[PDB]
């Protein structure tokens, strides 16, 4: 028997940046372009890449507040 269970088959708690995209939006319009993620909102945008963000000031505090709650869910800050 399995009773020891030294595989857990697959493990996907990591991905913030899932939810990133999930929570940004459910509250601001969002599109996908260049590969990157442009958060829209009242006319105001903001593209994340790979390592940075630039976009509209407004919606880039409101990204870094979103990802770090959200980090601080599955990597906890």
């Amino acid at each position: 028997g399995s009773g020891l269970k030294t595989k857990s088959v697959r493990l996907s708690k990591m991905g913030k940046k899932e939810l990133l995209v999930s929570v940004l939006k459910n509250h601001f319009m969002v599109e996908k372009e260049n590969d990157d993620i442009k958060v829209m909102n009242g006319d105001m945008m903001a593209r994340i890449s790979g390592d940075g963000v630039t976009g509209d000031a407004g919606i880039v505090d409101k990204i870094n507040e979103c990802i770090k709650k959200i980090e601080a869910i599955y990597l906890r800050d």
